[PDB]
């Protein structure tokens, strides 16, 4: 699968499980159309978001519902969500992993692009 | 100064200078109203975005134009921008520092909220 | 395997491959004795460092040779290495993943502890 | 002030106050000589560690006592400390800011080097 998401919890030192993730693609009219979504597994990973045929070049937005994650744990969060926006460009075979590390008042995200 | 933004460059180990920052506020009709904008200084800091009177309760979006930053350095970056979304002043006025650390394929953001 | 290391490159958006990793355990005389070592694979992962029988409770040090990594890429690094020091404590079945995200002037590390 | 340290708490979104910081310098006999130490202030900043005259070229180690910080907050953290090791002033005197962002199972560190 060409697009995978991984979410970690920096407070409990664990995968962030059951985190809702929504993927949008930028449309011609510059609005965000829903493209794919899911929830992270017990490993904190979300697989099977899309397929190679559907994942074309374009501008994508990945919204991670961090606020619901923290509220389910009884921990007070700062952000409404974590939003990752990027251009996917074919430059040879590419697989994208979007990884996020979450704290109540901070998040880090990084992209791992492999052949 | 109720809202301040600080941006660092993890590649060169320096302040990220002249980074454009745009602040939006969610309006009654659920759209993003432009609220304030500016550029980081030579210290990587952006002061004077707003005032105590203007910075009311609401949902705010801080969009840091990381892509233009890297491209001005001749680097093709992964993200379009770094976007921080949060509810402000829900329990009275606070002072918010939004700090961002930038790499071409990664960023971290953190919030410092003081009374 | 009870202890795994994963290293990512925030500049190129990729696994950090062929990164030397050394594990030390704190000895009775408070000196660091060599315990295990290896190099990250093409996925940026180092498996097979130790076994369940050998990985007892104690204070461990994980040294990641970030400086050699950056020098092999022709990129100017700040740190001599990335060093992660922690106490491993049996509290039920535990597997430890030490993950590191590298930039020339910054690194992040996090621990993922799972059952 | 050639060497400054700043520490933030990613859980509470605040400066990490009263964090002990110890600086060592690698000696001729390849041991770590104690060089300077202090505690972060109410702003999370530690100033006045050393002087321009005392901060000569060398390999330095900044050990941030994160464990005592979390334990004073009643939290059992993963790391013993956060340790930053770097060669300083190799091409003349520089000003170094060592910034650290803390979570119970994670930390990030970054260096800001200015002339
Ligand atoms: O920016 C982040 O979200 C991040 C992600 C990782 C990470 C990435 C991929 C993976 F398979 C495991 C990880 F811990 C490791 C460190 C890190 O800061
Ligand atoms: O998440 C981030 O954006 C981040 C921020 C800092 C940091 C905090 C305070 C400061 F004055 C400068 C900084 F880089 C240090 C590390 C880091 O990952
Ligand atoms: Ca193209
Ligand atoms: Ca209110
Ligand atoms: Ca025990
Ligand atoms: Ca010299």
């Amino acid at each position: 699968c060409p697009l995978m998401v991984k979410v970690l919890d920096a407070v409990r030192g664990s995968p962030a499980i059951n985190v809702a993730v929504h993927v949008f693609r930028k449309a011609a009219d510059d609005t965000w159309e829903p493209f794919a979504s899911g929830k992270t597994s017990e490993s904190g990973e979300l697989h099977g978001l899309t397929t190679e045929e559907e994942f074309v070049e374009g501008i994508y937005k990945v919204e991670i519902d961090t606020k619901s994650y923290w509220k389910a744990l009884g921990i007070s969060p700062f952000h409404e969500h974590a939003e990752v926006v990027f251009t996917a460009n074919d430059s040879g075979p590419r697989r994208y992993t979007i990884a996020a590390l979450l704290s109540p008042y901070s998040y880090s995200t990084t992209a791992v692009v492999t052949n």
